[PDB]
RNA sequence: AAAAAAAAAAAAAAAAAAAAAAAAAAAAAAAAAAAAAAAAAUUUUUUUUUUUUUUUUUUUUUUUUUUUUUUUUUUUUUUUU
């Protein structure tokens, strides 16, 4: 099974077909990286309500439900790089107000519409790379009050314009 | 038909860090060798220059004995010119 070992559920290569929910729910760090994930269930995380951060990376997730942002209000790091994530919207980030770290290294998110990060105020680092972005625009209004580094690499942006960089 | 995430096999090529070895070369340290050389301590050869002892040849010198001649100073005696 997983490692636990004082609140670091580092679940290595273990042929875990489904997301487990074991007795040691009193942990803060959980790692779903390198685990067979069909999708993140909006209700299977009720047992683990103390997860400060979750390392659910490189998995196979079609889309993210908004409920995941309210089942774990105390969420800091959301490392979900190398997933399918064909399309995403702001609705799934409504309740993620405490989010501080985002990692999306391969998701093929070609088009981004509206303001997906209208509720993210403590989000520091943005990792949106190799997702085939054609433009650097992320919205029309002013958001991202407190962020430090913006990662937009390996995408297909053709030019930078004043109208698409005025959202900050 | 095509593109991608987790899970599993992998064959090839380019690189590397190690272990077990093996020839080759080069460094030394010990056992020998063949010699062209070097002394030293025991035998002795040839040759040159010189010392001592002993046996003898030639020449010279001294003394003694014997003997032949040139000179002799004496003549005891003998017949005399
Ligand atoms: C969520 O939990 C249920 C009950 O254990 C399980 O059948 C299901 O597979 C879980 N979800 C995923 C995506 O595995």
């Amino acid at each position: 099974q997983c490692t636990v070992r004082y609140n670091v559920a580092d679940c290595s290569h273990l042929k875990l077909t489904h997301i487990p929910d074991d007795l040691p729910s009193n942990i803060t760090v959980l790692n779903l990286t390198h685990n067979q994930l069909r999708r993140l269930p909006p209700t299977n995380f009720t047992r683990y309500s103390q997860l400060a951060i979750l390392d659910a990376g490189f998995n196979s997730i079609s889309k993210l439900e908004p409920e995941l942002c309210q089942i774990l209000p105390l969420l800091k790091v959301l490392n979900l790089q190398h997933n399918e994530l064909s399309q995403i919207s702001d609705q799934t980030f409504v309740f993620c107000t405490n989010l501080t770290e985002l990692d999306l290294m391969s998701n093929s998110i070609h088009k981004i519409k509206s303001n997906p990060f209208k509720n993210q105020k403590n989000l520091i680092k943005l990792d949106l790379s190799h997702n085939g972005l054609s433009s650097t625009k992320l919205g029309t209004g002013v958001q991202l009050e407190n962020l430090q580094e913006l990662l937009l690499a390996k995408n297909k942006i053709l030019a930078l314009r004043s109208e698409e960089l005025e959202f900050l």
